[PDB]
């Protein structure tokens, strides 16, 4: 195969391609969320900024996996990026809950990739995932859980001032 | 006894050892509180920061008493640091009320130590307690009482925005 | 369980709580050592400074494990912090030997925690331990072994100038 | 009496005059020690510097008591400053032991003055002594005890390198 390839299983290559698609999908979901909060009938600018940042971060995760694939002598095969499950995200609280669910699903995929790398005795790939993916995901999940907790306590979405003040104080 | 020891009663030495343990216990209680507010289902970062600061301050108080004990030629005897009375502190308001109670109990211990030093005609120890402990405790107690008053007025813990906004404005 | 919890075994949670207690215990042992060297009949200020630094570092290790526990959605349960095995540490050499023994016991606990995380297929926890605990412990153990070697060669504790000059040159 | 005098007992005035003389005597003892270490057959420049500093500090203590006496409307009555008990201080260790004894005797005098001020219900004088005299004395006594401990451990005065190296490392 590639002149650089060493200790890199075909299964791992395939799993990395899958993960690239999942990170691109996550970026697209975040972009959809960001847009929602930019609507004139929603109008929460710091929610919009928060989710646009997350969109840009997930793209960066995807690009770093592409760099890995080429560094190890695998070949990138792209697939369609599916549209998000919804256009209307209903509320700041609902979007944060949906983001938490998404981040946990991405984490689960990364844990399955680490298990595969461990099985195939690929320590460079195991180390890569941990170093750049697993601690970031744990941090993200904890931050989103904290946001959900705060919004729920404040009375969102029925208490009208809750998302407004959360947008100002936590996300601003 | 020690070559430096002068006008330092065995009772006072024993009472200082007790006070060291109480300050270490207080530090541990504050650490427990700090952690509680860091939970994903509580998620009040400025409450967590406030109590972690208090934990570090109480350790410093303990270390300053250790320095005193050696300066006067007493001998430090450490004891177990008991675990705090609870793991779940329930709410920002409840933690502030528990902190107020703790600070008053530490103050009471310091007043008993001052009375002992006065009885044993130990002016250096009397002056030390006042200079570094008694005004700090009065300031701490007043600050915690002010926090409790504000949280109660705002409607905590039942009014969901109260602890959130107090965390932002008073503790942030 | 917690909304953030994912791939985090109850065994691992329990083992982290145990490790928190061990790091707090180590901090307390170091504090005891620090105090000893501050006595008027011992009077080795740089030994005192060295062990006080180690005390503060072990507390920081404990606080970082608390942060991990909450990040993963576990719950911190604190226990009593037992008093150190002795009040009188006898000599600079004996304290360094006792510190070496303590650091090796903490390392052994961390290796058992890593083995548990490996068994439960928890790569985030495995990576955390290594990244922040295992290399620090190896460095600490090597430094303490070097100190013990030097003090022994110099003739401590029977050669009276040995601890004095080591305090000045190595620890100063 | 003086137009400024208020709540200032004749006993206290007399005791302050005595304390002035004792601080001037202590300054003179330190000056004698300083000179000794400047002899060509002793030649320990940092011991000489240390005791000259102490001499200048004790003079400053005396001058501050003179300022107090006039601030309270007492009248300063000076007495002869007796010569020190010896001209030859024998060794660095012996001079430090003699200094420790002197500092403890000055502390004892200050504690007797505080007891008198307490008896005569003179809180300004009690506070003055503590604020500027009692903590300084405790610090001085602890420092001298530490020096004596270190010199003894190092083998002074029989181990010829002990005072030389202490002069370099501790006092330099
Ligand atoms: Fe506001």
């Amino acid at each position: 195969p590639s002149q650089v390839r060493q200790n890199y299983h075909q299964d791992a290559e395939a799993a990395i391609n899958r993960q690239i698609n999942l990170e691109l999908y996550a970026s697209y979901v975040y972009l959809s969320m960001s847009c929602y909060f930019d609507r004139d009938d929603v109008a929460l600018k710091n929610f919009a900024k928060y989710f646009l940042h997350q969109s840009h971060e997930e793209r960066e995760h995807a690009e770093k996996l592409m760099k890995l694939q080429n560094q190890r002598g695998g070949r990138i095969f792209l697939q369609d990026i599916k549209k998000p499950d919804r256009d209307d995200w209903e509320s700041g609280l609902n979007a944060m809950e949906c983001a938490l669910h998404l981040e946990k699903s991405v984490n689960q995929s990364l844990l399955e990739l680490h298990k595969l790398a461990t099985d195939k005795n690929d320590p460079h790939l195991c180390d890569f995932i941990e170093t750049y993916y697993l601690s970031e995901q744990v941090k993200s999940i904890k931050e989103l859980g904290d946001h959900v907790t705060n919004l729920r306590k404040m009375g969102a979405p029925e208490a009208g001032m809750a998302e407004y003040l959360f947008d100002k104080h936590t996300l601003g």
